[PDB]
């Protein structure tokens, strides 16, 4: 099997075959419960975005770890003249790698690489659907609603993370809408309460998004569930 | 209670408890019947996108107002190095700001920020859902049309001002679906007429848009409605 | 009438009354059977986005020809620094030339410009309705799987060129489900096969679309159909 935990934020560590991580806001991140040291050997990492509190610390953790990162075309352009190992892809493709596939997904949203004083071109934004040993995650990544998170119901996600913070992202509101779009076995809420600006009623959201029918976990950062 | 004055193009200003402008492009725009000076006191200023017809006089503006510019964060951050005052966001996200609630929607265009000689990433573009006094303004920015535009059915949207011009952005046939996804109380058409490139046969999108059964209000720039 | 010619990868040449070429990697496309010299008088040349297996040749085919690049409005900024006649549009927006009309479609994807080692933001990408004397081609450029696609249903497409190579774009059986919205009398694969990365079971694409009730032709680069 495989187990997941949530580190806050967008953060989302997937311990199976190989550990794969997902927008590694580590060090910064104030609501992260562990350090880079904390980290188990990572394999894979995954970047949704190129804003800062997503990228994170994927650079530092992919050379340590001999990691390559899975991003969109130009984000991985950015991340190989810093000397870091990258599989490209972009939005709505799809790769099988040996420990299952990883799919990008569409965003609404923005991708830019801040760069010391200069705000690089980082793609497109995207979430990512990843299917391993049959069993699906989506991570919305940082994203508003959008119509083309229809196309997921499909899938048939067993565990969907969502933000719920707003303003930046979707607030509680519009995350119900997303998951009646998508239908998830499960929800679990992310990209809120990191800071004052992203705070959000969690146990609201829990309460509207399993009055249709959606069974919603709350993950505080450092809790996990299986698959 | 509130006037929504249309200075043509994409320009326009919202009067009320607070003094609201959106893309404000007023010198060097041929259609806009006032000089800078002729605005009144500005509050906060609304983009939404890097395009310099929206752009505008952004800066200008909030300096001599001492106004807060609301965009996505890779504008908010562009304005910030000029010493403009900021509320970041993104596409889907929303805030309660003092005057009301304002939310960046999903659309389909460019944002390219033209400083100098060098295109500057200024995000995605967005357009504007403004919640006032239970009131719903959406101003659509630049955009083609999309299945996101669906989502503000439900909203039960007050005006909504959508762009006709064509080329750069719908045109009238476009407009039109529009219209009819988001089913307003009324449509104000805009972004037409200011140069030759986007001339718009605006008298036949009103007879084309009230036969699908909505409204259609022509606003010539200076001219206002009352909310 | 007119022919239409695919050249592998994106590139697709129109020959009619006016000759127009779309996403030209000419030079550096190891399937594309002929060189630069190989085409004939080009007209028009249409640019989906900035990466350059679809950027391509464009410059150095305009500068020989006088021809014009239709694009948006940030690649033909680009474009323009080089001393390049451009026609700027973007996403949604259409315009009647000479030929028949140009429409830029939405698509799911990224548009970089990479010039040298710095990565330019070359706005949005998208696909291209084009209609010549009633008859309608729809190239999607790179894209995912979209629910903008559905908005072409209506249009009626004569023929739709589909990308189906993964990873970087929709797979074979997303491309299926694009065909599906579309309802395009014809549907052509492409950007597939160009490299190892992007290799698909073309033979099982039009085997599955056609069970989908749309028939699928084939062309190996260099092939062509009359409309
Ligand atoms: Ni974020
Ligand atoms: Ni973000
Ligand atoms: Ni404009
Ligand atoms: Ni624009
Ligand atoms: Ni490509
Ligand atoms: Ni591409």
């Amino acid at each position: 099997g495989m187990k997941v935990t949530f580190l806050g934020h967008a953060v989302v560590l997937i311990e199976g075959k190989k550990n794969i991580i997902i927008d590694p806001f580590i060090s910064g991140n104030p609501v992260c419960p562990v350090k880079l040291e904390g980290l188990p050997k990572i394999d894979y990492i995954l970047v949704t975005h190129g804003h800062g509190d997503h990228l994170g610390d994927a650079v530092e953790i992919a050379k340590k770890n001999d990691a390559t990162v899975i991003s969109n075309y130009e984000i991985c352009h950015y991340l190989g003249k810093k000397g870091v190992k990258t599989h490209a892809m972009h939005i709505g493709g799809s790769y099988l790698f040996d420990f299952g596939r990883v799919k990008m997904t569409p965003a609404v949203h923005g991708s830019g690489i801040l760069d010391g004083d200069s705000m690089i071109y980082g793609g497109n934004p995207s979430g990512f659907l990843i299917t391993i040993e049959g069993k699906k995650i989506y991570h919305a990544g940082d994203t508003g609603l959008t119509r083309e998170m229809e196309l997921l119901a499909e899938e048939n996600v067993d565990v969907a993370f969502l933000p719920i913070g707003g303003n930046f992202v979707m607030d509680v509101e519009d995350a119900v809408r997303a998951a009646v779009m998508i239908k998830p076995k499960k929800v679990v809420p992310m990209h809120y309460g990191t800071w004052e600006l992203i705070f959000a009623d969690v146990e609201l959201f829990k309460k509207k998004v399993e009055e249709k029918g959606v069974e919603c976990v709350i993950l505080e950062p450092g809790e996990s569930l299986e698959l």
